[PDB]
């Protein structure tokens, strides 16, 4: 071994970034471990048919807030939106509608003593999920974010969830204009094969780098670079990691389901794509599942540290009820030497 993979712990080119660890939390938050995390993002507040915010199961939000009893530094954020969530094109449309949305955001912050909000509009200018869209959404989104920041002030968190493909950057968001308004861009660098079938669905959903098993232009690295090139500061990007597997458009499984029923079980076999830097499963000779494991999370957290990004997040905590992946993500940021040592217990010294 002449070329050891020596982990970065602190990047001397950006000391004083203190990258964060977050999880989106969809549903019952019983297993969330605050000790691992800097932030939790409740998913989701909805926009009802009258334009009003709605929280389905408020006790779950309250339970996340109560984690601040154990860890007062924890930030508790509410995400508004999600895939299929209607209401944003209308909310962004006019000075009146933007005021109204911002008013409701701040009322929600005050009601729950939140640390801030995440905006998850999927996506401005696109009706891919069935939601209303308009060609004015991209410019109107900037104005909406300004309306929100103006009301909530500088000392509350504002983030935007989005992607780093060229289409999002050109058609959905004005990256250079939203950058100064937001604290974080939550890069959902996964789901690359959502919407692909046949041979193109039998590809990685979240490969770090390109390989023969990846879709052209779709890699975590490409999305980060596209965002940086479009004017998002590195330190505002949070790199998203899926805690589920995908095969094309039609198959998803939680990490807990993969461990129980798929990984080296039921005819599915583990593989690691050393080029793309992600694991996958094969069955009957075919690519059969794309997911993240401890090794790929080590490599993605090293990418965060090496590239002076703002941090890392998971989608979602409840897909990993034992906090196996969450722990890896947390130590990948905060104690990478321990993660490397653990990995050398499986792969030998590297």
């Amino acid at each position: 071994i002449t070329d050891p993979y020596n982990p970065i712990v602190e990047n001397a080119n950006c000391p004083d970034i203190n990258p964060i660890v977050a999880e989106y939390v969809l549903g019952n938050p019983t297993n969330v471990d605050a000790q691992l995390l800097d932030a939790v993002i409740f998913a989701f507040a909805e926009i009802d048919q009258s334009g009003n915010l709605f929280i389905p199961y408020p006790r779950f939000l309250n339970q996340l807030l109560a984690l601040k009893g154990e860890k007062p530094s924890l930030k508790v954020i509410v995400a508004i939106g999600g895939w299929g969530a209607e209401g944003f094109s209308d909310a962004a449309l006019t000075p009146t509608s933007r005021y109204n949305f911002a008013r409701q955001v701040n009322q929600m912050i005050n009601e729950y003593a939140l640390d801030g909000i995440d905006i998850d509009w999927e996506y401005p200018g696109s009706s891919a999920s069935g939601i209303t869209s308009r060609p004015q959404d991209r410019e109107n989104f900037t104005l909406l974010l300004t309306a929100i920041r103006d009301v909530i002030g500088d000392d509350k968190w504002l983030s935007v969830a989005g992607t780093g493909d060229r289409g999002y950057i050109n058609s959905s968001a004005e990256i250079d204009k939203i950058a100064p308004i937001i604290d974080y861009f939550n890069l959902m660098s996964y789901d690359f094969t959502a919407g692909e079938t046949g041979p193109n669905g039998r590809k990685h959903q979240a490969n770090l780098f390109d390989s023969d098993l990846s879709l052209p232009g779709y890699s975590v690295d490409a999305m980060v670079r596209n965002l940086e090139n479009a004017g998002m500061p590195s330190e505002k990007i949070l790199l998203g990691i899926p805690f589920y597997g995908r095969l094309g458009a039609t198959i998803t499984r939680t990490y807990d389901e993969l461990r129980r029923d798929y990984i080296n079980k039921n005819g599915y076999e583990y593989r690691f794509d050393n080029t793309a830097q992600v694991p996958y499963l094969v069955k009957d000779g075919d690519f059969a599942m794309s997911y993240d494991d401890a090794l790929s999370i080590f490599l993605k957290t090293q990418y965060v540290l090496r590239n002076c990004l703002g941090g890392v997040f998971s989608w979602t905590s409840t897909y990993d009820q034992a906090n196996i992946l969450a722990r890896t993500m947390s130590i990948g940021i905060n104690d990478p030497e321990v993660l490397k040592e653990e990995l050398e217990g499986i792969y030998g010294q590297f």
